[PDB]
């Protein structure tokens, strides 16, 4: 789970949009 930080950046950016 949570292999790379790029995945979290994509989940935060989508919640903002």
């Amino acid at each position: 789970k949570i292999s790379s930080p790029t995945e979290t950046e994509r989940c935060i950016e989508s919640l903002i949009a």
